[PDB]
């Protein structure tokens, strides 16, 4: 019950079966006289090793997440990926996926899964220094130099997506995501004052949103627009967790 093709809803985890073939991860394992395998997940190394285990496993990705950061969870950003493939799907836009991700964080890993499990190739961004350096040497360590292309941006300047889509000016991208930063309404009205613009070069315009309350102007801006935009809002898996998912398009060739 987390996602119709999510790999992750009916096949969770088997962490004796990771315990046995990872051995680093087996050392946050607290195997016992309980007969299973018992696993903290309090801390944040075992969340790290997690993450970095199933990526190994699943995805064929050796992936490295430095202290101090975001620890992604592969099945809710794996979720997010199939959400974007149904759209991309409904409107038949699944020849030559390219496709820009901002705000990549230190993994880049919405680049690394969409290239891995759907043959996606991407525009990476962030604003972070040691966030990008870690990028590059995941992108590296992969072998998806030829897939990913990570560029830095300076946070300064208004724009989120016109400093990027430069990279490339004969393509008209499909899609976007983003994990904005943690307010976030200036940041995703900047994405949408870039959205007023290249109108139908991205077809798709999608971002994930964490604060709860900053649905209502966003929308508002939206609607704004009237007829010339549409937009669908999305919501994601495990239950207690709080993000949504908010997409639009000018297009009127793509149907959301």
């Amino acid at each position: 019950e987390m996602h119709p093709r999510n790999p992750y809803r009916n096949k969770p985890p088997d962490f004796k079966a990771l315990a046995v073939e990872y051995p680093e991860f087996r050392k946050f394992c607290q195997y016992v006289s309980n007969g299973k395998v018992t696993f903290d997940f309090k801390k944040d190394a075992a969340v790290r090793c997690l993450t970095q285990t199933l990526l190994k496993k699943d995805f064929n990705l050796d992936v490295e997440i430095p202290p101090g950061h975001l620890v992604p969870r592969v099945p809710q950003k794996l979720n997010y990926c199939l959400l974007i493939d149904d759209l991309l799907k409904a409107n038949k836009l699944t020849k030559n996926v390219i496709g820009i991700d901002i705000g990549t964080g230190t993994s880049c890993i919405h680049a690394l899964i969409g290239a891995r499990q759907f043959n996606w190739k991407f525009i990476a961004t962030d604003g972070d220094e040691k966030s990008v350096r870690v990028a590059h040497e995941n992108v590296a360590k992969n072998g998806l130099s030829s897939s990913i292309c990570v560029v830095h941006v300076n946070p300064d300047v208004k724009t989120v997506l016109m400093d990027v889509v430069n990279t490339i000016p004969d393509t008209d991208y499909a899609f976007c995501m983003c994990n904005p930063p943690f307010g976030e309404v200036a940041f995703v009205n900047r994405i949408i004052d870039d959205s007023v613009l290249l109108r139908d070069r991205i077809k798709i315009y999608t971002t994930m949103i964490g604060r709860k309350s900053s649905l209502k102007p966003l929308q508002n801006r939206l609607q704004r627009f009237g007829d010339d935009v549409k937009i669908m809002i999305s919501v994601l898996n495990q239950g207690k967790t709080k993000r949504w998912m908010l997409a639009w398009t000018f297009s009127k060739s793509v149907s959301l």
